[PDB]
């Protein structure tokens, strides 16, 4: 009897999740049948989207998610014991399929990359920081790009895909590590916005002249701040709002519509999955191209244990994590 | 010769006050240039945030319609110029600009102050290029019967779109109904906002073209269609808000409808795209396509208190003063 | 008899304009058996009719109080030439029954302008004397913060506080109020518009906090006193004229960490409240005050019932230096 | 001896989260003389730990009470076997001198647990007891309104206000603590969380307002019951947990031209500055009223000092039903 764990939501998240608010269960699953693969979770991911959607499950339902999986056991002869795939059951460690919900990784992956990027930079989150610099911003060479959470799975990818398209590139991120690492990268400025004195002061020093691109994955007060240095016909991509995602009170005040309007700016949200088909496997093509051509460099926050898929998506949260946030099954 | 100009006496507190405001006169020096008579100034919500900019003692800021009184330029010449509130004014002739060559004598000349001015050429853009209405769309305009805002409802429906309008007062509900919008409601006394909405377009908004902003945005922004475009015109309940701003869209609308919201200011566009939008709201003018109604108040000493009740709702249609 | 009355022509948004005012001409009707007749001397105005005034229906007559002569009486206890304060709203002329008029006091001399039955010997004292001796309960030799310190309410306030032993914190709005507050004898006096920090002025007016706040003002003003005030220490909240003309949300709320750690009082009042024994002997108080020189007056006379929206409205916004009154 | 003890790991970011704490094991020092080594029985956690844990150093130990027994004494006051009230914070076991030590009542009886010293007969229990009669200043048929009615705090409050004669409006957060608050004998109660208008809710609640407002709560809930307060009302301004995890900015204060017009009583109060003889007569009206069975206790307990967290973290999420214990 081929057994699984699954990870289901307890209770609705107040504020940031606790370990309250999640419940481990063990449960067998049916028998294989024709047509049919049995996956085995090898890498999990836990994403800032699973905060936000959560409020849509009922109590009791297993959270959503991606994962990279192999087939253990398969009565389909296009998905053969050993493939690797792409699926989403959600945070378990084992799951049938019928083929027609996965994904294989690219063909030409190589065994020097982990299969974990699948789920980062080559993967979602990759896809989201190249989709919305290059077609949101439309950045075409010499920009200056704001990007925050700029140590994290998309912000960095977007830091090093602005700098190679010929851009000046500064980052926020909250730590000191962080710093390091983004200034490894290539990053033009990079700065811990928990410790400097003023916000304002060091957007200011950090580009005079302003920010032609604003890739925005934080909201709230800290893009009031970066909308009031905005160049003038300055794009800032909507990416996401992660300082509103575990919100308990009120949104902040809104941009000051006075600067919006006299410097001009357009502010357009996206979602990944807006590219599909060709547009989709081009991109993680040359995601991969840059990953093995030096021009992207990774580093990933590996938890071990399926049990601590909970810590994983909290710490996540709270920012414990310099890359891409792996659970290792 | 002599003139009158207003000038900011006092920054405004919220809405500005008459005691804001103090009129002086002066004795222009002899021209040593031309002598411009002010036929028909304007009043607009800008200056609103402008006067924040000015000093206690400088005059207003605002465009008017003049004739020339005292060779480019003989007497009788009629000009746009923007020498502030003031009821004459020299000039090097530069500063000016003339109205389009083919002004017919059948539509006021205070039109180039409004639809086909400064507020019309707004409309324009701000529906056909950042909005980019095709023919189709359902459009949300607030500030309907205002300047900009009626000429937007308008331009979208001989583009074929529906348009819902918001206003302030039940005559310029009735004001809109003739002029053919789809849907108007008085956002003032509806039981509830987002029900007016969901009923005049359950589909969704395509379009918004936002004279408004504030928390009456925050509801429009939960009814747009995917892909929804807003042009961010103007933020009229916030120009004399008192306290912290209202709060911003909730992101997560923003980002699951993957919604287009630009700013533009009209004067970004000049030459040639400036013209051509000039002369086809002079064309839909003529041609009745384009309606136009003007909110005409008698005495310069009056300026103030158009600017200010403009600010507040009473005009239908373009606040102009006659001089 | 003709009278003029002024009416609200349209409901106040933010500050009121010369626009939301229409002036009216109507012919009284002759006088019944036991009806009076009445001729403003002086009318007042208030900060309280821009809150009241949204009670009102557009047509209706501003209300408000002024100073009266019977100029016709079939009422024998209200002969021709008795003065009176009345509350018919803003009118030259107005017809009363008589059960709704009071007169002055008995000792009342002929040697301070009547009009201080509107001010310091009238309805703004009563507000000064019972806001800081019974909400604040100064007992002699407290600290007290006082703001539109140079108004009617606000000066009085001050010199209560004063000739009972205590120190005095003023914030006005103009250099001219802090030059009147100073020969007023208040201790420390500070132009809260020209001020680098309030926080920083109000600690170095008082390094030890205050033990009472006399609140006509409200808003963020408000949050910073409260911050400074000392243990169980008392706010009067009498008005919140920052708040009045708003149009939008409130401002932040006192930090309610420093209110509880602190274990503040706050209490409201309205001047109505007391009455009988207690209201004329105030009155008594306030008038032996005022003519033994404890308690200074100045008025800010606006001649001309014509000019009482003016009045009205130069009020809200701070150029008057005492009481506001408009001699009919 | 070893301890555990629970450390402030990272400062809290709105409501706190597992990793913002870090349990440690060391070892205590040897007793001296006159010190006494406790073992924690039980151990409360409380809304003010939230406020408190701003100004703590990253490392430190959470603070917190505890009732505790002595496993071992160098003090003859403080005999083995000994039951106390100490508060080394979220920890094992500590060692005292004896001067920061509080015994429980002697007429304590063995009917009732150890564990309502920390509530109903301890901390929480005062300060519904000062609050609604000291600083309300019940004194029968008056309509009191109490939010987090079902915990510690408010649920004491209820019904003192019951046995003193009040009529009692209850807020809470879950259809269970509405039922059981209702099996109290709350005249009414509602699930703040669910209802369509808090405004509406509060008025068919009591259409005639409300003399008594015993807030926790603060925020905008507070602003509603403010405009819902009958004339010279009186709130006891206890707390403002809606605020204490809180990221954005504090919300609108009340508006002051109702607080002005009902002419409102607004005190706070920390529930030790009763010392002394009112101390110890309202704890042992407590332990009277708990045995007479006019006050029922209820105690949501928690097993396991390694669930501190979880029990903090639950009772500011109104998990909660009645005072939060942690059994060791
Ligand atoms: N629209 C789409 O299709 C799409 C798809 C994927 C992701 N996204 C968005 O992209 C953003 C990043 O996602 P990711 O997967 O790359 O996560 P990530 O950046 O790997 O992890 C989230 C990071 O956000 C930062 N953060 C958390 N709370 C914050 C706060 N209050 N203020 C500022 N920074 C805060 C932390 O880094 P610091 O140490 O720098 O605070 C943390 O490491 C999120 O907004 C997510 O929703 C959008
Ligand atoms: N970006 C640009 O280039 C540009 C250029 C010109 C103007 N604008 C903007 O376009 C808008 C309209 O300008 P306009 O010249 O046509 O003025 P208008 O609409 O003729 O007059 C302003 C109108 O705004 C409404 N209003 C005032 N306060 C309001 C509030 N708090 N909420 C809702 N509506 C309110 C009133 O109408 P109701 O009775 O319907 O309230 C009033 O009649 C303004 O926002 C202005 O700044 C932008
Ligand atoms: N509760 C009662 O029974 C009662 C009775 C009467 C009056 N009151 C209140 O007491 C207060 C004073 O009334 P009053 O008759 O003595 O009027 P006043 O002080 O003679 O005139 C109002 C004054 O308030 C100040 N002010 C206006 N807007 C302000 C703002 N935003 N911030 C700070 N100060 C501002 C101005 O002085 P600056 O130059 O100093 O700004 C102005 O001179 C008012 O709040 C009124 O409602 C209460
Ligand atoms: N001044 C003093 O000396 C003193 C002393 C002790 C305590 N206090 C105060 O008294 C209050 C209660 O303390 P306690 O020990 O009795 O705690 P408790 O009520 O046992 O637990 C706190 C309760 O507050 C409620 N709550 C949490 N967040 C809320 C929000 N945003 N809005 C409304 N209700 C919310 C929850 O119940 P629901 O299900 O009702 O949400 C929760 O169960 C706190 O404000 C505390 O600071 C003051
Ligand atoms: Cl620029
Ligand atoms: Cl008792
Ligand atoms: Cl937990």
């Amino acid at each position: 009897g081929s057994m699984t764990k699954t990870w289901t939501l307890k209770k609705h998240f107040v504020g940031y999740p606790t370990n309250s608010d999640f419940e481990l269960k063990t449960s067998e699953l049916p028998p294989l049948k024709n047509g049919e693969v049995l996956l085995e979770a090898l890498f999990l991911t836990v994403d800032p989207y699973m905060r936000v959607a959560a409020k849509r499950l009922k109590e009791g339902d297993t959270m959503m998610g991606q994962q990279v999986a192999k087939v253990v056991e398969s009565k389909n002869v296009a998905l053969p014991k050993g493939t690797i795939v792409l699926a989403s059951p959600g945070w378990t460690t084992h799951s049938i399929s019928d083929g027609k919900d996965l994904e294989k990784l690219l063909t030409e992956w190589p065994d020097t990359i982990p299969l974990s990027l699948a789920l980062g930079t080559v993967g979602m989150p990759g896809l989201t920081a190249y989709f919305g610099l290059l077609e949101i911003c439309g950045v075409k060479g010499g920009e200056t790009v704001m990007v925050n959470a700029a140590a994290g799975a998309v912000g960095s990818v977007v830091g090093q895909i602005a700098k190679l398209k010929g851009c000046k590139v500064v980052g926020a991120v909250g730590s000191d590590e962080k710093v390091a690492y983004l200034q490894k990268l290539g990053f033009d400025v990079v700065f811990n916005y928990k410790t400097v004195e003023s916000l304002e002061e060091t957007l200011k020093k950090a580009s005079p002249d302003g920010y032609d691109c604003y890739f925005d994955n934080v909201g709230g007060e800290f893009s009031n701040t970066v909308i009031g240095q905005m160049k003038k016909f300055g794009r800032i991509a909507i990416c996401g709002a992660i300082s509103t995602y575990n919100r308990t009170g009120p949104l902040p005040p809104g941009p000051p519509p006075e600067i919006v309007i006299y410097q001009e700016l357009r502010m357009e949200a996206f979602v990944v999955y807006r590219w599909q088909g060709d547009a989709r496997q081009k991109a993680l093509k040359d995601l991969l191209k840059w990953v093995l051509e030096g021009k992207i460099q990774y580093k990933e926050y590996i938890i071990e244990g399926f049990e601590n898929m909970p810590a994983a998506f909290m710490g996540m949260l709270k920012g414990d994590n310099l890359g891409k946030t792996i659970v290792k099954a």
